[PDB]
């Protein structure tokens, strides 16, 4: 037997249901129907022996349905990694059941104060561009700011690859054929669990969709690794509102108010760090027609240059650029390359108006350094071995530090700016000015 109860009002998802007085369901009970895929969940208690609840799915007033007694659990770990799942994580890939032993409820206790890492730290990404000047931190924040065309895709599948094939890592994306098949043609597919939510549905499910993702991304840490946590569009294409208009949508709560989903999401993101054990940072892709720790600016004009990843090097920004968090070395060799950037953006009409043997010897190293900057910045990416041939690289910080120190203190002031282009180490631009 299952206690019993009967829906009183129903106005939208929002299902206030009453239940026996002797029989009150606790918050986040999962509540079902004899022969329906639906879950309602337990948000408040209403009062006098009501419950208000959200319906998780696609119900008349006076209809029955059970309170199962224990919330919404998803099966996690290494057998999800491939899937696509939805919001009570059945599989909607059509590749048959998820088997796991493991099973997680996506309402989870925050860390515990002594569980927290207690210094921050980077995550190494591998991608030049991004741990010079834009460092990520195991349990930060990211946005990736991009419009189409300019390989926001790419570059998800490429931190996909790299945390997985270098610091054993794996992802977890919750969103809303196309995207899946780019990843098991580009063979990080297996690297990444997924989650999808849909079109046309209230905001608050958007909220459960990232829950089920981070109740995911939390067994991958911890099983004592660096996991990545991607959100794709998580407000968008929803029934009630726009984007904005999803944020201050309010939702029924135990809180003693009704809460907006922007203020349920802020409760998601004390999960969303680094402990002893391992980390979860999250990458929230914003779409962009022409509380963040970093920002990737993907530019329409660097990638009609032929630099990819078409990261704007002076644009992106990152709270980690700070040298009591990545050394004065690295802080240093950041600063001193977007000033060289900065000087050549600057010099950009002089050089028209009155051409290139006008300017000062000084200006002259200025530009020919910030063009070999530029090219030092783009990479070969593991994900495109598949479209372009050429092996992917992947650059350990160190050497990227290296690298652009190189430039910055006049060493590689004999190589071709072609040399640059398209490499990893500063070893392999020496290389391939050999042969220029
Ligand atoms: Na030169």
């Amino acid at each position: 037997a299952l206690v019993e109860g009967k829906i009183v009002q129903c106005i939208g998802a929002v299902i206030d249901v009453e239940f026996p007085r002797e029989s009150m369901p606790k918050i986040y009970d999962a509540l079902i129907l004899e022969g329906s895929e639906l879950t309602l969940e337990v948000q408040q208690q209403l009062g006098d022996g009501v419950v208000r609840t959200i319906c998780l799915g696609a119900l008349r007033r006076g209809v029955v349905v059970k309170n199962t007694g224990n919330p919404i659990s998803v099966p996690v770990g290494k057998p999800t990694l491939g899937r696509i799942m939805d919001v009570l994580g059945r599989p909607i890939d059509e590749a048959g059941p998820i088997e796991s032993e493991n099973k997680r409820s996506i309402h989870q206790k925050a860390p515990a104060f002594d569980e927290l890492s207690p210094s921050t730290e980077l995550l190494e990404t591998g991608i030049k561009v991004i741990d010079l000047i834009c460092p990520f931190a195991k349990g930060g924040k990211v946005g990736l700011f991009g419009g189409a065309g300019v390989g926001k895709t790419v570059n998800m599948m490429e931190l996909i690859n790299n945390i997985a094939k270098e610091h054993g890592g794996y992802s977890v994306f919750a969103g809303v054929n196309d995207f899946y098949h780019e990843m098991k043609d580009s063979n990080v597919l297996d690297k990444v669990a997924l989650v999808y939510g849909q079109m046309n549905e209230p905001p608050g499910n958007r909220l459960r969709v990232a829950l089920t993702g981070l109740t995911m991304a939390e067994h991958f840490r911890d099983e004592g690794l660096d996991v990545l946590f991607f959100v794709d569009n998580i407000y968008r294409f929803t029934l009630a509102g726009t984007e904005v208009s999803a944020l201050l949508g309010r939702m029924p709560s135990a809180v003693g108010y009704q809460p907006t989903l922007a203020e349920e999401m802020g409760k998601l993101q004390e999960r969303i760090t680094s402990t002893k054990k391992g980390s979860i940072t999250s990458v929230q892709a914003v779409y962009v027609p022409a509380h963040l720790d970093a920002t990737v600016v993907l530019s329409r004009d660097i990638a009609s240059l032929g630099i990819y990843p078409a990261v704007d090097p002076l644009d992106s920004t990152s709270r980690q650029i700070d040298p009591n968090v990545i050394g004065e070395e690295h802080y240093s060799i950041t600063r001193r390359v977007q000033q060289t950037l900065q000087r050549y953006k600057e010099l950009r009409d002089i050089i028209a108006i009155l051409g290139m043997d006008e300017l000062s010897p000084e200006d002259k190293l200025s530009v020919a350094r910030a063009r070999k900057i530029q090219r030092f910045l783009s990479q070969p990416f593991h994900v495109a071995e598949v479209f372009t041939g050429s092996p992917g690289k992947y650059v350990p910080l160190k050497e990227t530090i290296r690298g652009f120190k190189m430039i910055v203190d006049g060493e590689c002031d004999h190589l071709p700016e072609q040399a640059f282009y398209m490499v990893g180490t500063i070893d392999e631009a020496f290389e391939k000015a050999k042969k220029i």
